[PDB]
């Protein structure tokens, strides 16, 4: 997917923007706009940034994708739902701001490949049996 690809670095770029940091690092408009708000309202439900689970990956640039596929896979422990598909998207940003508050923004690109990587592989499977993208636009658009 090209398309998860860009949808990634969208939520990315965006909630950099929002935080105040420079996102010069790396129909969809639809899924980018709900996603953008999803991530909105996950976040002031939850406040914690994921602050036990990016100290769990303690990510370096020596990091594989394997370290962040296992880390990841606590948000799936009881499978995927729509809000931990927000919740995964929301701990990619948090480790991109993480990363860019450590003069670490080498890892930005990489997270941003790294969470393609795992919603090829492990989300979308659910997501197409679950209706696609286009069932996250009626939930959360």
């Amino acid at each position: 997917s090209q398309s998860n690809r860009e949808l990634v670095v969208d939520f990315l770029s965006y909630k950099l923007s929002q935080k105040g940091y420079s996102w010069s690092q790396f129909p969809m408009a639809a899924v980018k706009q709900a996603l953008r708000e999803a991530g909105d309202e996950f976040e002031l439900r939850y406040r914690r940034a994921f602050s036990d689970l990016t100290s769990q990956l303690h990510i370096t640039p020596g990091t594989a994708y394997q370290s962040f596929e296992q880390v990841v896979n606590e948000l799936f422990r009881d499978g995927v739902n729509w809000g931990r598909i927000v919740a995964f998207f929301s701990f990619g940003g948090a480790l991109c701001v993480e990363s860019v508050d450590k003069e670490m923004q080498v890892l930005v690109s990489r997270i941003a490949s790294w969470m393609a990587t795992y919603l090829n592989d492990h989300l979308e499977p659910w997501i197409q049996e679950n209706g696609g993208w286009d069932t996250f636009v009626d939930l959360y658009g």
